[PDB]
C-alpha cells in the first residue's frame, strides 16, 4: 500500500502495536559473540543491545578492537551510517578513535546528557574554547572551535587532532536538544528541519566517511533518524515514489543492527516524518 493512506488505515484501526510486533518477529537474528566476551562488559551500556559480529566497527588496535557500534550500509539509497551507543566514561577515547579512523565529518546526537534524572551518556566534548580535552588512552586532542545554539538544536565546530601524527580535522557536532523525556514529538517539523541541516553540511555525503549517529542505546531515536533519511532519498531517486515501503526499509536496516525503532510510537512518528518530509522536498 501507499504510505499516507496505510497510515490513516492503521490510525483508524488502532493497530500500531500489532504492526510493530510483526516487525519484531520478522527481524534478523545474527551472532554478537564479540560483544558478549567478559573483557567487554564495561564497554556496553545495556546488556540487551549489542552489535552483530558481521557489521560491527573494529577499532584499529591489536589489544582490544571492540566498540558498541554498527555499520548500516544502504545499497540502493547509496548512504551509509554508523549507529552507536552514547559513550561511557571508559569509552570516550574509543569513540573519538572511531570517528578518526572511519574519516567521519559529522556526529549526530539525539539525547541530552541527563534525562529523567539519570545520566544517558558521558560529557564527551568540551564546553569551553579554552578548556580542551585530551584522551590519553587513544592519543587524541579535542577542542571546541565555535557553538551556535538554536531553539531546537545546537551545532558545534570541533577540532580533532591525532597527537601521534599532528594531523588535524574539523568535525561538526549536530545536537538535537528537544526530544521529550517520554514519548515522541507531537510534530515532526523540528526533527525534519534538523535532518535537513545535517544534510546541508556535507556530513552525509560520499566524499566523507559515514556519519556517526547516537542516542543512549543507539537504536531508538537513532533508528528514526536514518530510517527517515533513507526513505526520503529513495522517494527522490525512484520513478514511482509511492513504491517506497517503510516497513521493508526498516527490516533491511535491522540486518545491520538489532532493535532499530524501540516502540510503536517511534514507528508511527517515523511514518509521520517521511509523509510530511515528502511534501516539502517538492
Ligand atoms: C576550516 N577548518 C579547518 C580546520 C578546522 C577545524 C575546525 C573547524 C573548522 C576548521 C583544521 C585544518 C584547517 C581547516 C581545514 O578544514 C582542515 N585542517
Amino acid at each position: 500500500m501507499e504510505m499516507e493512506k496505510e497510515f490513516e488505515q492503521i490510525d483508524k484501526s488502532g493497530s500500531w502495536a500489532a504492526i510493530y510486533q510483526d516487525i519484531r518477529h520478522e527481524a534478523s537474528d545474527f551472532p554478537s559473540r564479540v560483544a558478549k566476551l567478559p573483557k567487554n562488559k564495561n564497554r556496553n551500556r545495556y546488556r540487551d543491545v549489542s552489535p552483530f559480529d558481521h557489521s560491527r566497527i573494529k577499532l584499529h588496535q591489536e589489544d582490544n578492537d571492540y566498540i558498541n557500534a554498527s555499520l548500516i550500509k544502504m545499497e540502493e539509497a547509496q548512504r551509509s551510517y554508523i549507529l552507536t551507543q552514547g559513550p561511557l566514561p571508559n569509552t570516550v577515547g574509543h569513540f573519538w578513535e572511531m570517528v578518526w579512523e572511519q574519516k567521519s565529518r559529522g556526529v549526530v546526537m539525539l539525547n541530552r546528557v541527563m534525562e529523567k534524572g539519570s545520566l544517558k551518556c558521558a560529557q564527551y566534548w568540551p564546553q569551553k574554547e579554552e578548556k580542551e580535552m585530551i584522551f590519553e588512552d587513544t592519543n587524541l586532542k579535542l577542542t571546541l572551535i565555535s557553538e551556535d545554539i538554536k531553539s531546537y538544536y545546537t551545532v558545534r565546530q570541533l577540532e580533532l587532532e591525532n597527537l601521534t601524527t599532528q594531523e588535524t580535522r574539523e568535525i561538526l557536532h549536530f545536537h538535537y536538544t528537544t526530544w521529550p523525556d517520554f514519548g515522541v514529538p507531537e510534530s515532526p517539523a523540528s526533527f525534519l528541519n534538523f535532518l535537513f541541516k545535517v544534510r546541508e553540511s556535507g556530513s552525509l555525503s560520499p566524499e566523507h566517511g559515514p556519519v556517526v549517529v547516537h542516542c543512549s542505546a543507539g537504536i531508538g531515536r537513532s533508528g528514526t533518524f536514518c530510517l527517515a533519511d533513507t526513505c526520503l532519498l529513495l522517494m527522490d531517486k525512484r520513478k514511482d515514489p509511492s513504491s517506497v515501503d517503510i516497513k521493508k526499509v526498516l527490516l533491511e536496516m535491522r540486518k545491520f543492527r538489532m532493535g532499530l525503532i524501540q516502540t510503536a510510537d517511534q514507528l508511527r512518528f517515523s511514518y509521520l516524518a517521511v509523509i510530511e518530509g515528502a511534501k516539502f522536498i517538492m
